[PDB]
């Protein structure tokens, strides 16, 4: 009931929301094709450091995110992972890299970001090119579920907290439309959701790329949203 909504966050401000011990989401807003949308990422405590998942969608938002983390948490962000190549995930990577954060993404995401003219994470994450692949990265597991919202989309699990961050492959419960599907695989998306459901059956919190966290029901809801879009 306290998660911040789009009309509560002016463009350029970032909120943090405590999900579990050592796990936060970050929430920002951005204008795109003349409409404002909220967007989520993740922060995970990594001893006396933090791991960031996704930018706050833009250079100014990402600078505000680092300032909010400094104020609220006070531990340095040392690494960041972007979960796909679009601007709500990589826009702000240059700000992170100037702030000394080591930025990472799969080779699939890096090639697509490059081709798109988007910012490119520095380092390549091998071991994620096949659907069902999983790799450990600090306090999280990165999982490639297969093509869904994009061909390169990753999801992130925090085993200590049973938190699943789905990024843009997972929609919030109130969603009635599939968002930007220009780079999506609408036929594979339900199968990729099924793989996530099978691999993370103990997830307690599921965080979508945009909107409110909930439970495991966000996964089936997302498959349903995608099916309604398809027909
Ligand atoms: N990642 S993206 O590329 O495709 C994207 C961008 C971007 F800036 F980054 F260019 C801008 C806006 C959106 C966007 C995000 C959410 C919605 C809908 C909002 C109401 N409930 C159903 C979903 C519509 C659009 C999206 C997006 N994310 N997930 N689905 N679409
Ligand atoms: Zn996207
Ligand atoms: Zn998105």
């Amino acid at each position: 009931g306290e998660y911040p909504t789009v009309n509560e966050i002016p463009v350029g401000e970032v909120r943090l929301y405590q999900i579990a011990d050592g796990v936060w989401s970050h929430i920002a807003t951005q204008s795109f094709d003349g409409a404002v949308y909220p967007s989520n990422g993740l922060i995970v405590r990594d001893g006396d450091e933090l791991l960031l998942i996704d930018t706050a969608w833009g250079a100014k938002n990402t600078a505000a995110l680092l300032a909010e983390i400094e104020k609220q948490i006070g531990l340095p962000v040392t690494r960041a992972v972007s979960t796909h190549f679009h601007d709500d995930r990589v826009g702000g990577v240059d700000v992170l890299r100037a702030a000394g954060v080591a930025t990472y993404a799969s080779p699939s995401t890096r090639r697509l970001a490059e081709a798109e003219g988007n910012e490119i994470p520095t380092h390549s994450l091998e071991g994620l090119s096949s659907s069902g692949d999983a790799v450990r990265f600090g306090p999280v597991e990165l999982f490639y579920p297969g093509a869904a919202h994009s061909t390169d989309n990753l999801v992130v699990y925090v085993p200590s907290a049973n938190v699943l961050y789905g990024g843009c492959a997972v929609h919030e419960l109130s969603s009635t439309s599939a968002g930007n599907v220009a780079d999506a695989d609408l036929a594979e998306w339900p199968t990729s959701v099924e793989r996530i459901q099978k691999h993370y059956p103990e997830a307690e919190v599921v965080i979508p790329g945009h909107g409110l966290p909930g439970g495991l029901d966000l996964l089936q809801h997302t498959a349903n949203v995608v099916k309604a879009h398809k027909n």
